[PDB]
């Protein structure tokens, strides 16, 4: 299938090269595959969602999305027009309050939920959860997104935007999850990227429109907007039959497009999702 005028992010990810605008996918679209969106909630009500959005999860008195945010990565994940998995199912965790903060131990609560709320789901293709946030290293933090991971979900993590090394953030320096620096539209690393030898790929991050709250799109950067991307391709591949969670972020390294980023600090992975889609 072919998705003319498409987001330059969706273009990109099936891609040999940079500056084109049409998005090629199997039409399978990662139907029966599900991933959860652990961010600030999702507006499951925006047209974008088709009815395939829902909240399964708050720690705040509202599961709305009140920010933004998470409504902007689910609808990288799996909207109709701004989304990698464009059949897929999406799960709102809302760990994060409307202002985008949380504490660590509400995230490690929904990281923890979404290993076992997945034996409440059906998902015959596979399970996926996208985590587009981060702070400082924490151990905790680590090894709960260690067991989501565990426990058979493909788990995408933000490096983080401190144009640092990410050994130094969690849940970006869990080495068992996959973890997703990122690049704008020609090829460049993103300004704000983290990198570090504890990166397993890099997506689109840089000026990626999605959907928003009240029903609305906008642009907006972040390796929140790069983690999505590899989240919806994991999805998609698993749909694919082309892999699994415990080997999805290893099969996308294998066959992402290699030594194409510039700006990459020597040690950092240059690879960059693919879906090595042949129309
Ligand atoms: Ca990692
Ligand atoms: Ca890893
Ligand atoms: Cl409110
Ligand atoms: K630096
Ligand atoms: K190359």
């Amino acid at each position: 299938a072919a998705q003319t005028n498409a987001p330059w992010g969706l273009a990109r990810i099936s891609s040999t090269s940079p500056g084109t605008s049409t998005y090629y996918y199997d039409e399978s679209a990662g139907q029966g595959s599900c991933v959860y969106v652990i961010d600030t909630g999702i507006e499951a009500s925006h047209p974008e969602f088709e009815g395939r959005a829902q909240m399964v999860k708050t720690y705040y008195y509202s599961s709305r999305d009140g920010n933004g945010h998470g409504t902007h990565c689910a609808g990288t994940v799996g909207s109709r027009t701004y989304g990698v998995a464009k059949k897929t199912q999406l799960f709102g965790v809302k760990v994060l309050d409307d202002n985008g903060s949380g504490q660590y131990s509400t995230i490690i609560a929904g990281m923890d939920f979404v290993a076992s709320d997945k034996n409440n789901r059906n998902c015959p293709k596979g399970v996926v959860a996208s985590l587009s946030l981060g702070g400082g290293y924490s151990s905790s933090v680590n090894s709960a997104a260690a067991r989501l991971q565990s426990s058979g979900v493909m788990v995408a993590v933000a490096a983080g935007n401190n144009n640092a090394d990410a050994r130094n953030y969690s849940p970006a320096s869990e080495p068992s999850v996959c973890t997703v620096g990122a690049s704008d539209r020609y090829d460049r690393r993103s300004s704000f990227s983290n990198y570090g030898s504890v990166l397993d790929i890099f997506g689109p991050g840089t000026d990626i429109l999605s959907t928003w709250i009240g029903g609305s799109t906008r642009s907006i950067s972040g390796t929140s907007m790069a983690t999505p991307h590899v989240a919806g391709l994991a999805a998609y591949l698993m749909t694919l039959g082309k892999t699994t969670a415990a080997s999805a972020c290893r099969y996308i390294a294998d066959t992402a497009n290699k030594g194409d980023l510039s700006n990459i600090p020597f040690g950092t992975v240059n690879l960059l999702a693919y879906n090595n889609y042949q129309a």
